[PDB]
């Protein structure tokens, strides 16, 4: 009686960022010491998308029915855990690149594997990501956690035979999806954000060229 | 999914057909009716079709009184997309009507939106809402019941993909379509019956002369 | 609803090839008509593989109390498969499923078809399921968002094969795919079990030799 | 600036930049940038962030000879000194705070600064204050030459034309949009392997500018 | 730099070198050279060896305008002054009569002195002194520059990247591994006529090191 939810999916054509981690895999790993991952790009497009509308970046306070706009943005993302799966958060992501992003994911990902983490960074954020790739899965309806207004339903990457110019052709693809309420953003508005975050993922140049 | 009662299902619907017709007769109706040709007009007759075919899921459950009412006419709320928002346009007794006139009245009660004379009485009784929401790229997704009816069929973006006919790979232009119905007085059986139906009559015309 | 407001139910989606399925009918149809008196068919298949990952994942078997907050657990599973009768739908439960394979699921899946066509189908064999199947397919669905049965947990939403073209290996070919959704309750089941239970009956039905090789 | 071909002991050093992947991503993005940011997509912006990128991983050669003391200050921020050709000749507007520009705000700031210049109204708070030149002599049809230091700026940015070329990838020839760029050094700060670095930082910013996101 | 600069008008002039003989021997002699020598094969042997040859042949190249007399001294010996890696930097040693010893040698020389750089014993003794300078750039891969003189010599060689290229040969077009070499020459004692003969004998003792040996 809380919350009514709804999703919409997408397609995100994963064939740019699969090159660049082809190519800069041993020189990112020789200056950074990480390796490179399809999170970073996805959170950084969300981070865009979230700059670009920030309606999704609001939340309605039900106790007050009072719409709080957040101008700071954080993605929570997740880990999983032998004994349950475990929500870090990113802090203050729309100032950082690919390599900050990766960084922070890390840590956060090994205080997580070595049980390190409190209460006091679990709380807060204003979005989150459940990548369920790791597990592969083609699609699926993501639950959104409190008290958040959407979340982002990564999935696994598959080969399957898409037409790009009327021609068949098999290309790596992932399954994105968006879970909103309607109570805040629209079916317009969602779709949108989900657009844009698939267009930042499969051309990278777009966050360069603010698109 | 709390207090919805949700439970959607989707299929996919063929457009190869459709932009045929299209692409062959749109300077003709152009010429004759003074308008443009779209797939709106083949969704709203193809769920015309489908609900006369089978007028249970016009039906909406009265809590009131545990009373299921059967209305005869057939009443279609099409939503139309502006920019101050998503309104939903009813389209009075489809049953009795073609592509021409629905798109004529499409056209004339989107005009009255955009100048915001939509009075009251042409905003409620619908029985079944059309929302497209493919007029932005858009995979798939699931809409909401619009109270008091117990269906919506929603469109989406329109795609080339490979689809396999006769055992052979060819490149076709497909739709998902969607219908979130009430588990309360339709069962699955019924709504995937309706969908499938929507996609049959949208695939092919010339079934809504068959009368199939 | 009630039930609707209790039950917070997530829905998750797979694809499961059945190309080794319609093999092993082509070429296992007339004997068994032969031996057992009766026609092969597709839902054996999907019980078994879900009891098999049932049997390997107790959680999506178990299902919370809501009258005392206790997460009961059972030893036996019992998949309820919904049946088609001209007057309506019932769900017969099949029971003692973990001892028996794809002969005496087609034998009790026929028994409950006849007795409930001819309406002599007894309040014993209609509760006490742990886990529904719901075939959705026969009337030509692509995937949907099945809805669980109470006091179930878990529900396998089944759906229409259909002739779809996928890249394996590198080449694309045209076979015979489903899609397969898993709604499952949440307070009980998390993303990770769902997701692997999900992949388990998808491997399972695939090749249905993973089940004697009991992986 | 006789004075400074012999005082400054400037050195040339030159590479090939492909410019493919800039193509491409204008030939993609070119009507979705006039139809949401109102302007072109162009050349320059790309290499004014590559320089901005290369002095940022390199601040040596964005220091400079402080002559009264014989000093190496390092600048914590970049001034971009880019020469917009105008109807009346060549001037020297400066970008400012060019660490934390996107392509799009690039972009913005030189058409303005163009508008401003062509317009007569360029002022010298827009003029003074460069740490690196972009000086681009390509739309004269320019192959390749030798650019002078900017005062008191250490080092300069040669651009030449862009002539399709045959080039060797995979041992294999092919045909692509070909590029010559210089750098110009004071050597007395700048080593030959400090300035050939910054070409191919450069360079390699130019070429893939995934790798300004990717920081590497 | 600022001394060379202001005094020396050094010009400079350019050729490009086929190294596919340099890397054919080096692939099939690698083997046999660390087996024996307990050295790895390098291109910077025959560049120097070729530079010792060319002001073998050219005498004047191999001569330096004394400041104090306005005069040129003829020195009978030839010494490289190679530019070796180095942690700390790149430094200047000195090889002494270049001419009296072959590839073998100059690869232990270099070797040595690499070794003896990177520990920091470079002695004063085998570090000035030089007659010919030769700068090595294509360890960081610059495409093509101007050199500066290394003071008191009149002139310097400005190896540089070897990168696959379309080249014409015959008629028809190959890619084979090209590099361009520059040579900084001071045009008052070397002529232009003599600085473009002493890159061309340079480039003939490197495309095919057979005319070392056969003293053409």
């Amino acid at each position: 009686n809380t919350c009514a939810m709804l999703t919409t999916f997408n397609e995100v054509d994963m064939s740019n960022i699969q090159e660049m981690r082809a190519r800069h895999k041993d020189a990112f790993l020789k200056k950074h010491n990480l390796k490179l991952g399809f999170m970073s790009a996805f959170v950084k497009a969300s981070a865009f998308a979230l700059q670009e509308q920030p309606v999704v970046n609001a939340v309605i306070d039900d106790a007050t029915k009072e719409v709080v706009y957040r101008d700071y943005i954080d993605i929570s993302v997740a880990v999983a855990t032998p004994r349950g799966l475990v929500v870090p958060v990113i802090r203050n992501v729309e100032t950082m690149n690919y390599a900050d992003i990766e960084r922070t994911i890390n840590e956060l990902g090994e205080k997580a594997r070595k049980n390190e983490l409190a209460i006091e960074d679990m709380d807060g954020g204003t979005f989150t990501i459940s990548n369920g790739g790791v597990f592969g899965s083609l699609f699926g309806t993501p639950i959104i956690n409190p008290p958040q207004s959407a979340i982002l339903g990564m999935h696994g990457i598959f080969d399957r035979p898409v037409a790009v110019g009327g021609k068949v052709e098999v290309r790596p693809m992932m399954y994105v999806a968006l879970t909103y309420d309607h109570r805040l953003i629209d079916g317009r508005e969602a779709v949108t954000f989900l657009r844009k975050i698939k267009a930042a993922v499969e051309d990278p140049r777009v966050l360069l060229l603010d698109l």
